[PDB]
């Protein structure tokens, strides 16, 4: 069969998500080139970190769509998408690029101090030039919208509470494309798929995902399937995976049983996050020790830091 | 080796020891009453946690001072009262004393959630003994101020709040007896004994303690001496050295030097407190490359850390229990 | 509810007067009758088996009321005074080999004689009605270390069946789950680790076919030998061959003489094999063995190795 | 010289491999393969016994029916007139160390009728067990021995426990006769330093018990090779030697020369001759260190849990 | 039902041919005794016997046993015991192997090129390794420690070199010839054997994993691949990628880390770039079934390349504790 | 008082993270960038050597941006860029380089190249690295890609080119560690050879007074060792694998493990010739006791931790010698 192409194919796809530079990774996951230059949908974008998704075939490397450059002219993004703040429409610059792969990968954490930092009494806001440089550091770890964060003129003042928004939510509209990225048919998506998701991040546990597909089969609840609400439910609950690290281990020592009930519970206590019924049957068919029910959470919090952490 | 074997012996006790063997060695008194209980001071109770301190030679293991059940033994205040002795400590009262010494507000927190289900956090009598003792299957060891907490028929609840602030001001009587074992004068500490207590939970670091003295001496910057203020300050400023160690490292590379004033207004915008300029002169003294007044980040923050947490392959402990039985 | 909260601290009290009070306030918690309080076989079973919950209402100083109408050589219809008590328990515990040491320490020519006087000395030392039974009626009877051995060996073999009665057997059998809960008695919360068993065994077609008081009498026999039955496996593993349900029988018929039922291995097996094998735990085995028929330190100095091995 | 020569010696006993040990002390050479005597063999698991300086480190002696043990000497069953291969020491010193209750458990692997009979093939396997936990491990002309010259017998462990025990004895007369024996008895003071060969301090607590033999008239009289080994009977059970002396202990009764004798008699089924029990007591006085040193000496600061734990290991 | 006496049976044979002295051996296993006149016999074992005899688990014939053998009477023209063109045949008589010519060929189908090259090289300082007859003799007696062939090697008059490169190939023909009579001793069918004989050749040297051979016609079973057979070239090249485990042991530890999967595809990869041998689809299907992790095609690698190396040798906090066991020692 | 400090060093090289380890061992910061000299990258690995006690803990020889040459020309150094100088980035890569076998990335280049021995390009290189860094006990913690991929990245690397760059590394860095002894006419010390040897060997440092007096009384002491007799003695010991076991077959074969046959065994075993001198030293710490007897079986041993840099992972005596403190305390 040609899938020991592919197997070579994401080998090497995979190879440049991870040591190629910048601009490499760009020239090959891009798919749009302009009359000048390249811009990646916020498929491609998205299909750039995903590490696993394969490239159209006969794009590729240097090897782009040219497309001839009002209200009438090409949408890639669409309704509220953070990517129409990016100038185009839709459309995602080799600048707009670095910019937002660090505003993806970076914590709160960082910002909120760093934004502090140029402004030793407010709660923090930053200038045009103040924001570049925010950046040249925070880029130290890993005009398209300038005007769009300090109105027309640039001398508008960015607040750590309007950038959270901006990062919160282009991690929303990215954590949907993901989710898009897989064909739901009526919203829903496989429990293999979902698992796909989960484990993106990790090694060859791609194996995994079978002995999870048989664990449902024998309890019936072979396919459902999870619609985005629940998809996105769990990694609102995953972005807490420290307070529900500590919060499963407390659990665990008080002799109580690491099953369905208590994650479910763990999430409204920790995460205040009411988690679907099924998400936890699916985020234990494969997560549980063997067939136990027993969320096994070292191996369980490890695997989600790195999904959290892409 | 007159002292040293001696304290790095305690100081291995206080480190693998059991509670029990531990309690033993540092408490002091034992009251009497044909029974008898065995209490430590508050004073031993800071000296069991905090090492390279000596006991009394003559007291020590088994040796205790026998009392006559009643005399107060701890400060106008403290929280060692509300213990329903006066100042005393029984054996229960460390252990639980100690756990909510290492655990962080964080787990009590998460801790206290798993019972008030639809609130803040408030759980009754049951169910706190039930939140230590998970909490103790975690701290480096693992009927007087029960009423204290819920009212004298026990039927009433603890808020994470209120048990929040217990725990600040059990941190703050420490943090005050730590500072009184240096025979404070006119409410001023040394210049090398703040130092001292910084490297306190470290080594034989007592060696850069010299070399500060001097640096700290040719710079004419020992004598003013440091009030229990001026050093509960610089505390409260380590409560969050996480953020400060994440927000020197912006400052750093952002270009600006790491200098005292750096510090003082990362002790600002970061941990919401002033840093007495001079508290400064000794964290530089004994924390800056050399001169300079640049300050080693990274091996402060590490440091700072271990002090923060005085106690939290730990078959050690495990090899000691079969190297004495054996 | 907190109904178990407040039922398992009910239990830690009863097993910490169990292991820490005087043979005195122990006899009277658990008597259940009353004139001198007596405790029948039911409550001495229950006296010296941990988490076994006392008749509240009875409890301290509280037993039923009755007029005067091998429990049996005793002297009543099967009640055992206090007396008998503390005897029973000195006897039930110190093994063979110190009885005959203090036996043949006043039969010097001989196996061990032990006349009235001479049995009081040697119960005194251990522990640092049927005496008419014991010695004729004129207490100037001896007592032989092969009549003593065969007393101790069967009042073993009726407080053995004691326990085997008290689970209430359906046709002589007993549960697959409540002979393996039998075991694990004297252990820790290791009661949950039996649900892992009933998993191991309804797998492989084998979850109540019955087991015999025989067949639990015939494994605790073979427990006798355990620090043989231990040094046997040992030489076995050693000798490149497999600790599997084959060979430990093997063994259980000649270190220990007795033949082992394919059944009990299997619920043996089911919760000691390495997790899912078939390779019996034998160091894990033999601890557990030990503390069970018993009812120091370089113990767990090894366990710890193992864990920081991983 | 001698202090810091012994000391050197004892290292190699104590830490080399076999190999390099019986290369030391062994003395001989014949055509080429080195053999030991038992004179060599005793010296090599005896401390503190120093060897021949012209002969020792791969030096030997070249010879190619002279006998080299007495008349019946177990080292006859191994083929030559008395001397010990590679192989037999390998083989004897296992079998020197190695506890009864090891060998019976061995044995009885093999014997679900009987308490333990052995084909040959089958003590191989025992014997590759037993010695891969052996603190030496850490052909002979003996296998025809014990299976027939056809290599189709049984071993019992009647007749194995029955030569091992032959052994240990053989061994002890060669130990109690390397010190000297003047009509066949021995030093009051020589019996003492067999008791003590496991430990260091000797010559001091030594004269202690000369002084002490001697101001009770008990001293000059001699031990013979019936005692000394009577004794060594009787300590081959201390563990069962200590739960009846704690016994009579509790009982009452004081621990004295009597007692003692007493204990024997129940607990190792031997006789100790008075002079044997004045001796002891002359150096000894408290069950619980005496225990001790007979607990040393019984098997020949702590680098050695080490050794616990490849064997609790190598068990699981 | 009765298969444990078939295994008393088949331990008593395994400790026979790991503790007992060569001759007891050849003595066991041995078939033929070969009487002339007037009255001296001697005992010779066809290759079928030599190969049983190293082989574990393999039953000897029970009429036959200890002792007890096939009488014949001393016979180009007479019969011969072993194919075409079988080593077997340089050793003199007609495939027929004398008890002398059994401690040969054991030590020599043992031991690693390695150890003769070096042994070699000792005799021919400037040389890649010559040897004349006595020195042969004594690297004999240097590798075991811890008559019609000899000419076969230094000319029909004793006066001839022996160079490594040729012995070492009479090793590679011993060792093919061998693993040969080995497969055929699984009475094939049309020059394939059995999905379950070919694990029992791999499990061969291995404790008592026989019941893991019903767990692999299982896993077969559920994906077709139930009774296709397997020729012997599938398996010389299995074997011949097993002379390589180190070189393999490593690369799959390096496919793990890198990534990728341990599939029945890399391990086809590993073959090809470790040991320059490319491995046949059903071969493969046959080791994951034996050795896959539950049964999720993925190689337990760890133990895998253990049971093997003790397979490729014929072999008759574990080590986490052995280091420190000594370490404290130094 | 000279101790005291030392411990403190070896003890950081042992448990100090990579970095902690560079900012102390490192004496150059250009104007901002922290870098070591070769002098330095050398002292950091070879254990018991004193840091300058004025630089050390984040110390620095401030510098400022044909200028400023830092080593020997032609050295390797010289590819990193600049003018000899370890930047941290490149430390680590030269550690893992050193340390790790050559075996290994013929194999790991194997992954990237079916067709031929092995080829690398920028990226897939990354991953070997990252891989191989897994193993070390550095990379187990913690400029020249454009030398090796051509300028624009496009290029390839065999494996060919690295082993010959690993090669001459190897190399290099032994001329280093001879010089930093203070080499007079080109000859380092009977003692200082000595010191080598067992550099990343235990604290056996009480057996080179041992050494010296008997190469006393044996007019042997007092002659030095040049840095090619050195040399020849390093590429002797890169196959202590098979002079393990070429020496234990002269030995029982029955020849003497004496000064002539590990001359014997050197050329041979390696095809390299070892001087007279080198021998008498090797020979003067490492001989059995008095004959002139190696004790071969601790050689090996000894030159294996030595021959590894001490940069082998290996947690065999980790938690050992730790735990073992322990007792010598209690």
């Amino acid at each position: 069969r040609s899938g020991f192409r592919d197997r070579k194919v994401m080998e090497y796809e995979n190879r440049i998500r991870a040591y190629s530079t910048p601009d490499k990774i760009f020239r090959y996951f891009a798919t749009l080139k302009v009359i000048a230059e390249v811009f990646m949908t916020p498929e491609d974008f998205v299909r750039s970190i995903t590490p696993n998704e394969k490239q159209p075939e006969h794009l590729g490397l240097d090897q782009y769509i040219i497309k001839r450059f009002s209200q009438e002219r090409e949408k890639f993004a669409d309704e509220g998408s953070i990517f129409y703040t990016l100038g185009e429409c839709g459309l995602i610059s080799f600048s707009d690029y670095i910019f937002l792969t660090t505003v993806l990968s970076t914590p709160q954490r960082n910002f909120e101090i760093a934004f502090k930092m140029f402004d030793l009494n407010g709660d923090g806001e930053v200038d045009m030039e103040e924001f570049e440089q925010v950046q040249s550091i925070i880029r130290s770890q890993t005009s398209a919208l300038t005007t769009y964060f300090f109105g027309a003129d640039l001398k508008g003042k960015l607040t750590i509470k309007n950038f959270l928004e901006f990062q919160r939510k282009l991690q929303h509209d990215v954590l949907k494309l993901e989710f898009e990225r897989h064909d739901p048919v009526d919203g829903r998506i496989t429990e293999r798929q979902f698992g796909g998701m989960l484990l993106a991040y990790s090694g060859v546990q791609s194996k995994k995902l079978t002995a999870m597909q048989r664990q449902l089969k024998k309890h019936f609840k072979e396919g459902k399937g999870l619609t985005f609400q629940e998809v996105e439910n769990f990694f609102t609950f995953l972005k807490n995976i420290n307070d529900v690290d500590t919060a499963l281990s407390f659990y665990h020592m008080a002799g109580a049983s690491l099953d369905k009930v208590t994650m479910q519970q763990v999430a409204r206590t920790v995460a205040k996050v009411e988690l679907s019924d099924h998400v936890c049957d699916v985020v234990f068919a494969l997560f549980d020790c063997d067939g136990n029910g027993e969320l096994s959470n070292k191996e369980f919090v490890s695997i989600m830091k790195q999904r959290l952490m892409r």
